DNA sequence: ACTGCTTTCGCATGAACCTCCCAACTACTTTTCCTCACACTTGTACTCCA
């Protein structure tokens, strides 16, 4: 698994769903920081980071 | 002989350190992750050369 594997699975469900959104709309998502793709690990979990 | 050097003494009672090991500030290894390029071999296409 890698960070690479949440969006894809996140792709599947948008494509079965069949819709006008893609990897064009999904790396201009992720590089302007609007989902948490980078350092998702310095802000969400909060307990179980620190094991 | 009287020499020297001892020595014992003192107003109540009240209060009146040295290595060593831990710290800061750096770097360099540690302890597991996911992500592909490379080297061949069978295969299908090519045009022969008599």
């Amino acid at each position: 698994l890698h960070m690479t594997s949440t969006i894809s699975i996140l792709y599947l469900a948008s494509t079965h769903l069949s819709l006008p959104v893609y990897t064009c709309d999904y790396i201009k998502w992720i590089c302007t920081a609007k989902m948490p793709y980078f350092q998702a690990s310095e802000i969400l979990p909060k307990s179980w980071r620190i094991q």
